[PDB]
């Protein structure tokens, strides 16, 4: 798994969990290689991996379902 650092309670990032979604690696990555994500950050994260999470009704949502 990627752990994301956070001061708050470090994040668990899974690929299993997040195969089968819309842009596929491209929902996350440049490109269909994937990588290292170089804007990776809370505005990045509080953007797109909640605004996911919303739209498809799925996955964590609150402060302490990510940070842990
Ligand atoms: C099958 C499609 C995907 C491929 C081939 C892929 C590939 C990769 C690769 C190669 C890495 C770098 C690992 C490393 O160097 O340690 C990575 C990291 C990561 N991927 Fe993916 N990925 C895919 C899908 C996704 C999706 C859909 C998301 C978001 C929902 C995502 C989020 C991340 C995150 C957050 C990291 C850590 C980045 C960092 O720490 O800078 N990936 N992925
Ligand atoms: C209102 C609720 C939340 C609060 C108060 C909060 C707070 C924070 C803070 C303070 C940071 C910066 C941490 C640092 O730089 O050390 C951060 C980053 C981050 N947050 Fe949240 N967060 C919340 C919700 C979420 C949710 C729901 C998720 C998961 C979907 C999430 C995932 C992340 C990630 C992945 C980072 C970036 C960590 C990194 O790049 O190393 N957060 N958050
Ligand atoms: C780096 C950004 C993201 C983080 C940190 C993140 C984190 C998580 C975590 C921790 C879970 C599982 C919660 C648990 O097991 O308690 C999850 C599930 C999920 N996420 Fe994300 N996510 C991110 C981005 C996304 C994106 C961009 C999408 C959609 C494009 C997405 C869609 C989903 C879905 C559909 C699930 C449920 C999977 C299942 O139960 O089979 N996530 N996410």
């Amino acid at each position: 798994v990627v752990v994301l650092e956070a001061k708050n309670g470090n994040v668990t990032f899974d690929h299993k969990k997040h195969a089968g979604v819309k842009g596929e690696c491209k929902a996350c990555h440049e490109t269909e290689a994937g990588g290292k994500i170089a804007g990776m950050g809370k505005d990045w994260a509080h953007k797109t991996c909640t605004g996911c999470h919303k739209e498809m009704g799925k996955g964590p949502t609150k402060c302490g379902e990510c940070h842990k």
